[PDB]
RNA sequence: CGCAUAAAGAUGAGACGCGUUUUAGAGCUAGAAAUAGCAAGUUAAAAUAAGGCUAGUCCGUUAUCAACUUGAAAAAGUGGCACCGAGUCGGUGCUU
DNA sequence: CTAATCGCCAGCGTCTCATCTTTATGCG
DNA sequence: CTGGCGATTAG
């Protein structure tokens, strides 16, 4: 009784079946549990499985990052507050209080409404006095007077609360543009001595002010002075102002790559390095500086010394000059159209653009017509080009304000007030650390142990401020942990981190994997010490043969980082010592480690007695990239060593796994779960979703068979004009005056075959006549492999292009093709897929190595996805040994391709429609069974291209023609128009067993793809997500808000809305009837919100009880997730959505001829075989065109029978009898856009040809609590069956 | 089997700029009102999943999940077979 | 005086750094 | 995209 599984695998589905021997899925009864009368269901074993798809972790690591930042401003807030809090208590003690309740309203307050002064009149004087805090802070950084503290520490935390980004290294006094771009070619007169032609007027800062990233700039250095390098043109432009690239190679006339870069870390480093090896620099740093506050700042810096707060003054008194011109205008020209502007909230107005929800972009859109209608505005247009018609202050592009000018206006402010109040002055920088620090992007989140994302390690045990940072964390530690929980251990020793790529063991290693086992007569023995110490570690790179012959006549994989540390030391004594080995292979891992060289020098100090000052600059300037394989352990822990055995003619994975020594430690060291296993695979979660469902289905069926293996597992995982115009460039002929080069509606191959052959054959020099339609066809240049590329066709006029049964091209056509054809493949204008396959008839022919690489070319699949869930699969299905502790092969793992199941459904007429009914999934799985069992059957030796002897095929070519699954035809044809027959009844190589009866198992196809009722099962899930929608809703009188807040009232304050129920409950119980409390009894659904979830799982009866229920049945509790099953009368079937909204639970069942008549009504036009067979199918279709009058009469009476939509039954009835008249092509579209009336989930809104058909949604669970709740298991073939009519 | 280049994806850390919601920015004139006419408008405070206890300048939207019987959890266990047919599975026979 | 139905609605842009895998593409 | 919600209609 053995039998085989097939599978299919997607992202949302998982289909899978159970063959027998004779491609037979059987049927059995199983029984069913619960309190219903049912005791035993028929069902076949077929059937998918649908879910949801998987989704990536991106979008909790940006809230949760979000929510750390908050936090983080939060306690910035906190503390400024107490460092100016023991001192505020004198001038007024409540003012952080009535700061902090500012919120809520006046009834719940407990001080007055104003906050920042207490009373009415000094609030108004205030806000008269400034507009806004720009003036404020202009006013206490440019006068002189003692100021008010609340005015202060006003201005203070609205400068610690935003304070700009951090994109830009050092510091930053603001200084023009030009008036320091003629001082760079100052200096370069005056330390340059050339012709450096100072172009006063060629603006290159001023133009770069627009839109110069790249192009423009470097447009705007060509026109100007010329430079005799790029270097000197662009790169010295590039490494003052731009984006730098210098280099000290060919530049800088140095015998040493010192480059310098733009504003970073080792930028101060480089200089000092070209300073102390070899002003200038401040002029392009200054530049640097014009460059960056060139588009920012808008204001002369002379006047004033906070250019932000003039810059924001001067954007507030030009929005109040253009506002009253503007009003005067609208009040001279039109004034019908003042209320639409200046009152309409809801328009994209001013009002809208003040009040409402209008941005910039839909209000210049709004007001541009308007504007260009009226006169005399001539400069609003002009302003509103450049964007800055009625700007406001806090905008959406202030992003690139860097840090350095809020750390400006602060210090001013602080030094101005700073002898009248002396905590000022105590404190200085302390605000100013407050303000400027930044947590390193490598010591992470400060936490105690409670973290799944932490890895810091403290040194003391204490808070942490910002001013005890560096005295609390260790950062060298932090620093190490950072890099090394990420980088993997390697595969023979599961527990130890791997060697960087260029230590010196590993360097060692290599070059003895390379010139131990090296043979070109074989090595020598003792002199392989003497070729590594000379040839090897003498030269920078090891020749093939000059320097190996050099050594041999001279006796008788690089180690460049040996060379590196070997002139950065500038000695070659500690390079080969005891000790300095293993202390030089601590220095490479401290090189590769940090990114900080601070760290470093802290890491290099600690080795200070192996050079002077300057070796240690030179060495400390250094860095390297890189993870290797390998251990340390693997190759010098083990004792001989790895290394004394690869020192002194075998393979390094020789000495591993053949010799017995070896092997023993390592399969011994390699001595998880299921979960942890897909856990660590590679790709998307999507995938992995699935193989774990597939991994609990195949142990579901194997459970449901008796306990007995399978014999096979078959797996399936599914998944221009530009070339026009270049061979239009590339011939120069008319490729575009009569023929046109526009291969825009030209979707067919009829244009792109012309197009890509310039109008002729490809073996004939002829008029190819591309207007007619019924002119020259397509052949291939290879038939059976299954091939339909661009580069796998030709297009000659008519003949059979040669005389062979093996080869498409002739003679003469490679004799004719060999200048003009294989020119234009070498000018592009055929692919070189078409060249190689169009020449290769002039080297013998097609070969036996060329069958070779076509077969392995049609067989091999290449994808690690599928190898590593065959591996998961094969690991948990054979496990057995015999006494030599072998694999005991009891299950084979077949893995497959679709393009061959693809072939075989476009070969014998099964076609497959996705837009029916999910059950293609089911018969694809089918397909994939019996293709794979029967190629199994058919093939025994090639088991060892794909199952998972070596028996390559250059000896066996058992297939001898083109293809591998040639024998599934019962006619073959040939290449030049003929035909070869084929035997019935297929029979194995040696083995007497018949595979292919035909007839037999063609009907067993028909009846298995006929079958009516496969199993379907949409899987369970609890939701889980956020709470609600994440919009903020203005108040209302309703009672679906929920609060923000604990003590927020939401017809006070608004709140959010639409929550997402988790899951259901139903309760059984009794509410107050009428106003005398009568208790009558009530089955009700009831929907459990997440957060009510914990707050209900902690206890379910008093939650019940408070929500308004008494006298529950605690026992009759029962809980429904999402999509759950219902049955009512008339097998009508609902899944459950919601707490007040099902969903579509039936599935059509179409007989085949039904849908073989679909698929060739709608690809009419693209049949893309024979003409013969493409005639065939056209006079099959119009032979009779009366089908989809029955088809409308399946879906009326299903619709009928478990839709109930009648109103959009109706109409679609009524577009149909409109749209009778037309033709077949044209209504097939709309036929087969019908089905989504009548698909399974969620109700959907589709489109006929001309109306539009809505939705009928199902938002009433009133019938569903005297319904049978089903119960499914994975495969739905165990069932548990509820009937709550019976149930309280 | 190994190197070099490029692209894509996954995972984690650190930072910006907006947006949204309530309050504060005394609206004026005429009528008893309904209302009308007029003037103004750019900013700030606070919250940004309710909250949790291990009280940290932590944690809270990823992944996992039919029912029943055991188990604190973890986890384990629970369902007869052939044949003729097919509108969501039905019927016949043997043995329990 | 409650239930069906219709129509609208739904947080978003950027930057810095690190480690892996996979695919294509040459070269031995 | 698919469920929630207010304004509106229907029994």
């Amino acid at each position: 009784k053995k039998y085989s599984i097939g599978l299919d695998i997607g992202t949302n589905s998982v289909g899978w079946a159970v063959i027998t021997d004779e491609y037979k899925v059987p049927s059995k009864k199983f029984k069913v549990l619960g309190n219903t009368d049912r005791h035993s269901i028929k069902k076949n074993l077929i059937g998918a499985l649908l879910f949801d798809s998987g989704e990536t972790a991106e979008a909790t690591r940006l809230k949760r990052t979000a929510r750390r930042r908050y936090t983080r401003r939060k306690n910035r807030i906190c503390y400024l507050q107490e460092i100016f809090s023991n001192e505020m208590a004198k001038v007024d003690d409540s003012f952080f209080h009535r700061l902090e309740e500012s919120f809520l309203v006046e009834e719940d307050k407990k001080h007055e409404r104003h906050p920042i002064f207490g009373n009415i009149v000094d609030e108004v004087a205030y806000h008269e006095k400034y507009p806004t805090i720009y003036h404020l802070r202009k006013k206490l950084v440019d006068s002189t007077d003692k100021a008010d503290l609340r005015l202060i520490y006003l201005a203070l935390a609205h400068m610690i609360k935003f304070r700009g980004h951090f994109l830009i290294e050092g510091d930053l006094n603001p200084d023009d543009v030009d008036k320091l771009f003629i001082q760079l070619v100052q200096t370069y007169n005056q330390l340059f001595e050339e012709n450096p032609i100072n172009a006063s007027g060629v603006d290159a800062k001023a133009i770069l002010s627009a839109r110069l990233s790249k192009s423009r700039r470097l447009e705007n250095l060509i026109a100007q002075l010329p430079g005799e390098k790029k270097n000197g043109l662009f790169g010295n432009l590039i490494a003052l102002s731009l984006g730098l690239t210098p280099n000290f190679k060919s530049n800088f006339d140095l015998a040493e790559d010192a480059k310098l870069q733009l504003s970073k870390d080792t930028y101060d480093d480089d200089l000092d390095n070209l300073l102390a090896q070899i002003d200038l620099f401040l002029a392009a740093k200054n530049l640097s500086d014009a460059i960056l506050l060139s588009d920012i700042l808008r204001v002369n810096t002379e006047i004033t010394k906070a250019p932000l707060s003039a810059s924001m003054i001067k954007r507030y008194d030009e929005h109040h000059q253009d506002l009253t011109l503007l009003k005067a205008l609208v009040r001279q020209q039109l004034p019908e159209k003042y209320k639409e502007i200046f009152f309409d909230q809801s328009k994209n107005g001013y009002a809208g653009y003040i009040d409402g929800g209008a941005s910039q972009e839909e209000f210049y859109k709004f007001i541009k017509p308007i504007l260009e209608k009226m006169d005399g505005t001539e400069e609003l247009l002009v302003k509103l080009n450049r964007e800055d018609l009625l700007r406001k202050q806090r905008t959406f592009d202030n992003g690139s304000i860097p840090h350095q000018i809020h750390l400006g206006e602060l210090h001013a402010i602080l030094r101005r007030q700073e002898d009248f109040y002396p905590f000022l002055k105590d404190n200085r920088e302390k605000i100013e650390k407050i303000l400027t620090f930044r947590i390193p992007y490598y010591v992470g989140p400060l936490a105690r142990g409670n973290s799944r994302f932490a890895w810091m390690t403290r040194k003391s045990e204490e808070t942490i401020t910002p001013w005890n940072f560096e005295e609390v964390v260790d950062k060298g530690a932090s620093a190490q942990s950072f890099i090394e929980r990420m980088t993997n251990f390697d595969k023979n020793l599961p527990n130890e981190k791997v060697l960087p790529k260029h230590s010196l063991l590993y360097e060692y290693f290599t070059v003895y994997n390379e010139l131990t086992k090296v043979k070109y007569a074989f090595l020598s023995g003792e002199q392989k010490k003497a070729i590594v110490d000379l040839l090897f570690k003498t030269n920078r790179k090891v020749t093939v043969k000059q320097l190996k012959e050099d050594y041999f006549k001279k006796i008788e994989a690089s180690l460049g980082t040996y060379h590196d540390l070997l002139k950065i030391i500038k000695d070659k004594d500690f390079l080969d010592n005891e000790e300095n080995e293993d202390i030089l292979e601590d220095i490479v891992l401290t090189l590769t480690l940090f990114e900080d060289r601070e760290m470093i020098e802290e890491r290099l100090k600690t080795y200070a007695h192996l050079f002077d000052d300057k070796v240690m600059k030179q060495l400390k300037r250094r860095r390297y990239t890189g993870w290797g394989r390998l251990s340390r352990k693997l190759i010098n822990g083990i004792r001989k060593t790895i290394l004394d055995f690869l020192k002194s003619n075998r393979n390094f994975m020789q000495l591993i796994h053949d010799d017995s020594l070896t092997f023993k430690e390592d399969i011994q060291k390699a001595q998880d779960s299921l979960h942890e296993h897909i856990a660590n695979l590679a790709g998307s979660p999507a995938i992995k979703k699935g193989i774990l469902q597939t991994v609990k289905v195949v142990d579901e069926l194997v459970k449901v068979m008796g306990r007995h293996k399978p014999e096979n597992i078959v797996i399936e995982m599914a998944r221009r004009m530009k070339r026009i115009e270049e061979g239009i460039k590339e011939l120069g002929s008319q490729i575009l005056k009569e023929h046109p080069v526009e291969n825009t509606q030209l979707q067919n191959e009829k244009l792109y075959l012309y197009y890509l052959q310039n109008g002729r054959d490809m073996y004939v020099d002829q008029e190819l006549d591309i207007n007619r339609l019924s002119d020259y066809d397509v052949d291939h240049i290879v038939p059976q492999l299954k091939d339909d590329s661009i580069d796998n066709k030709v297009l000659t006029r008519s003949d059979k292009n040669r005389g062979k049964s093996d080869n498409v091209p002739s003679e003469e056509v490679v004799k004719k093709m060999k200048n003009y054809w294989r020119q234009l493949l070498n000018a592009k204008l055929i692919t070189q897929r078409k060249f190689d396959n169009l020449t290769k008839a002039e080297r013998g022919g097609l070969s036996e190595l060329d069958k070779a690489g076509f077969i392995k070319r049609q067989l091999v699949e290449t994808r690690q996805i599928t190898k590593h869930v065959a591996q998961i699969l094969d690991s948990r299905m054979n496990t057995k040994y015999d006494e030599n502790d072998k694999l005991i092969r009891e299950v084979k793992v077949i893995t497959l391709k679709s393009k061959l199941v693809s072939d075989f459904r476009k070969d014998f007429q099964f076609y497959k429609v996705r837009e029916i009914n999910n059950y293609h999934h089911a018969h694809d799985a089918y397909l994939n069974a019996v293709v794979g069992t029967a190629l199994i059957k058919k093939y025994p030796k090639l088991e060892s291209e794909f199952v998972y002897k070596v028996y390559d095929v250059r000896k066996m070519i058992y297939f001898f023609y083109s293809n591998i699954m040639n024998f599934f035809k019962t006619e073959i044809t040939l290449a030049n128009g003929e035909i070869r027959k084929r035997p019935l009844i297929e029979t194995n190589g040696e083995t007497g067993e018949i595979v292919w009866d035909k007839g037999r198992d063609f009907a067993t196809v028909r009846k298995v793809l006929s079958m009516p009722q496969v199993n379907i099962v949409k899987k369970t899930e609890v939701q889980t997500g956020g709470f609600s929608k994440e919009s903020i809703l203005p108040k209302r009188n309703s009672d679906k808000l929920i609060a923000r807040k604990k003590d927020w009232d939401p017809k006070k304050y608004g709140g959010f809305d639409s929550p997402t129920v988790a899951y259901s409950v139903l309760v059984v119980a009794k509410v107050e009837k009428g106003k005398s409390k009568k208790l009558k009894s009530v089955k009700e659904l009831l929907g459990i919100t997440i957060m009510e979830r914990s707050s209900f799982e902690k206890n379910p009866i008093d939650f019940l009880e408070a929500k308004g229920y008494k006298e529950v049945k605690k026992d009759l509790i029962i809980k429904l997730p999402k999509y759950s099953l219902f049955e009512l009368e008339n097998g009508r079937k609902r899944m459950l959505a919601s707490a007040g909204e099902l969903q579509k639970g039936n599935e059509l069942a179409l007989p085949s001829k039904y849908v073989n008549f679909l698929y060739l009504a709608s690809h009419y036009e693209k049949l893309k075989g024979s003409p013969e067979d493409n005639e065939q199918k056209q006079l099959f279709v119009e032979q009779h065109k009366h089908y989809l009058d029955e088809i409308i009469e399946q879906i009326s009476e299903f619709s009928k029978r478990v839709i109930l939509a009648d109103a959009n039954l109706d109409k679609v009835l009524s577009a149909y009898n409109k749209h009778r008249d037309k033709p077949i092509r044209e209504q097939a579209e709309n036929i087969i856009h019908l089905f989504t009336l009548t698909n399974l989930g969620a109700p959907a809104a589709f489109k006929y040809f001309d109306t539009t058909i809505d939705r009928k949604r199902y938002t009433s669970t009133k019938e569903v609590l005297d319904a049978t709740l089903i119960h499914q298991s994975i495969t739905g073939l165990y069932e548990t069956r509820i009937d709550l009519s019976q149930l309280g």
